[PDB]
């Protein structure tokens, strides 16, 4: 209850710039809105898109549900978006919409693994000095390149630093800043910092952040962000079951196992809130009463719209080897409902648990069970939806 | 036919560093030294590794089969190593065992997409001026922080690059630069063209590399380079069958399916050479024969060694939803084979394709068929071995 007060935010959103690459169908700069709007303390987020682009961003801001996003004009370099992303915050007009920050942060679209407590640290570090600025160490030396292209000088690695987002400003500082900045520097300058440094002579205070900060702007880091993206939403599993006590006891079973198998996993269960993976489970029917209820429930929510949702459909069966043919055939009725459901983004799979069994055979299959479940959730593939597992 | 003369390769490989971290349970190590030996005129490579690791590389070494590699003892610091490797390579001693190489190139053992292209081109102008380093962009503003932790000073992004491996000089140049260099730089110095320039008054020309030539330092370059690792051992399908008419025809078919679905992949039919996804097709039993055959002629392979090996045993079967319970019962043999064969590093799955149906269900079952043996290929995830999946 103790947080910074009078906050705001300003995304300059003008290879090509990353930020409307998608990352499961959904574009990464929906990723970086989602994490600035969790941070309840950010009143504002003034985003900067280019009017060929204002459409998407629209659209985006919509299918996604953000809040608290106001739209403006990019300029065709990125000091010239963020003056405009400030000017819209500066409350000195009659067409002013937005209430006046005391501290003002800027990030970039395409860093989407921005979190509260580096926030945190850059809002406080610019109260106290007018600016701030997250760093991280240079992994390769920097060089300076002749007319010619050869080498003119190295710098010291040890004396330097890579500057990274989120950076923070005493508002009134970088919006005089920008008033009194030279076109020059609004054309050519790359960095917030030198712009306090030079027309107000504001030391910004540098503050070491995480690997995490990166700016996504190859291929490469796509790749990455999304194995990020799919880890994160790996950790939680809601287990859900009727309340006839055979589903009950089979259901909590599975809990337990999944628990034990999947270390650092929070695994609940619910009978028949910011969880993507659903394990349904079933004895007492070779149907599929208890998923199709939990199918309609998810197919209203807005949980399938921001990440692609996990949903394994388990039943717990009598058989060998095989299941008999008859039965066989109802529960292929998984892949109708899988194609359905891939439609508004819910990744439906069927696994077969032999029940019952020896111990130790009852056993293995859970352990088995637990992997295959956890291997679905981590590709989150949608080239397997229908399929019926057998563990 | 035109290949550089006399080139040897020298690699230091002394967070913590990456090197030994395994992707696919390869060390990262390995996958660098696969890219320099395919590169013929690279006659020797001399890796640099700290004595309490000297044993596992020696495995690594023989595990992977890797040819043309001579290990010698890093020092404390980046240029001690690389001046040992030199040392091994100056032909200027009793104990020298090695060809004088007129160029030698540096690269780092994390930096594993390395490619003939780049090199040949910093070999070449290494030649013409001594000395030559791969560059890239800054993405990042780059910094200098006072004592007390506030900006100093930005530097102008434009006027400079960040130098990246691969390196390559005229070996006396570079020699002759390590035997003069203080003790000072020895420690703290990083770049070798700095060294050059210093001690011998040698102007490195800088050559634009690509984004691959990135350093592998963080968990999400891991991440990215896994994934890069996936994707260019993905490009490669061979459909293998019997002699038998009917099972050269339901390949053959398939086969053809891959190509048109599968954009950018190259196909092949074998009858019944750096590949590493296998399609074993089936018609006329409800065995594993073929596949048999396949799985043992990969046991033995050193296919395996380097990548794991995705077989794919697909049946063409008569059924209408589900197949008959007895052949079903013999199809899951997939389940003991895939076990057995996950040890020697092979991926074992199984597809069923309903064969024969109206032309319009088996289309549809084919193209579905395509799209899920791609899925595994993408994927090569062992959560899955030994299931029997439905197209
Ligand atoms: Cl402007
Ligand atoms: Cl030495
Ligand atoms: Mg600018
Ligand atoms: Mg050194």
């Amino acid at each position: 209850s103790m947080h910074p007060q009078a906050v705001a935010a300003v995304l300059p959103a003008g290879p090509t710039p990353k930020q409307f690459c998608p990352i499961l169908e959904r574009p990464l700069i929906s990723y970086t809105l989602q994490a600035l709007e969790r941070v309840c303390w950010i009143k504002d987020i003034v985003v900067a898109v280019t009017g060929e682009n204002m459409e998407v961003m629209k659209s985006i801001i919509q299918k996604y549900q953000h809040k608290r996003i106001s739209l403006v004009e990019a300029g065709v370099t990125r000091h010239r978006s963020i003056f405009n992303g400030l000017k819209a915050l500066a409350e000195d007009q009659i067409n002013s919409k937005l209430s006046k920050p005391e501290v003002v942060i800027i990030h970039d679209a395409v860093r989407p693994f921005v979190e509260e407590g580096v926030l945190l640290k850059v809002v406080t570090a610019a109260k106290e000095h007018g600016a701030a600025g997250a760093i991280r160490p240079l992994v390769s030396t920097v060089v300076s390149p002749s007319a010619d292209g050869c080498l003119d000088y190295s710098l010291e690695r040890a004396r330097h630093r890579a500057s990274e987002m989120p950076q923070a400003f005493l508002f009134d500082v970088i919006y005089e800043a920008y008033q009194q900045c030279s076109d020059y520097d609004l054309e050519f300058g790359t960095e917030c910092l030198q712009l306090a440094l030079k027309y107000c002579c504001t030391k910004a205070k540098l503050v070491e952040g995480s690997p995490d900060l990166w700016k996504v702007t190859y291929k490469r880091d796509l790749y990455a962000a999304e194995s990020i993206i799919k880890e994160r939403i790996s950790q939680e599993i809601c287990v859900v079951m009727d309340t006839e006590e055979d589903n009950k006891h089979v259901g909590h079973l599975l809990e337990e196992v999944l628990k034990s198998e999947l270390n650092h996993v929070k695994v609940t269960s619910e009978a028949l809130d910011q969880c993507y993976n659903f394990v349904c489970v079933n004895v007492t029917t070779s149907d599929f009463q208890e998923t199709q209820k939990l199918l309609s429930m998810l197919e209203e929510s807005s949980l399938c719209i921001l990440y692609p949702v996990v949903v394994v459909s388990v039943h717990f069966l009598d058989f060998k080897l095989v299941p008999p043919s008859q039965k066989m055939e109802n529960l292929m009725q998984i892949r109708e409902f899988a194609k359905e459901v891939k439609e508004r983004n819910i990744l439906l799979y069927g696994l077969l648990i032999s029940y019952p069994q020896d111990d130790q055979k009852l056993q293995e299959s859970l352990r088995q069970g637990a992997i295959i479940i956890a291997s679905l959730i981590k590709e989150r593939n949608s080239g397997l939806i229908g399929q019926l597992l057998i563990a």
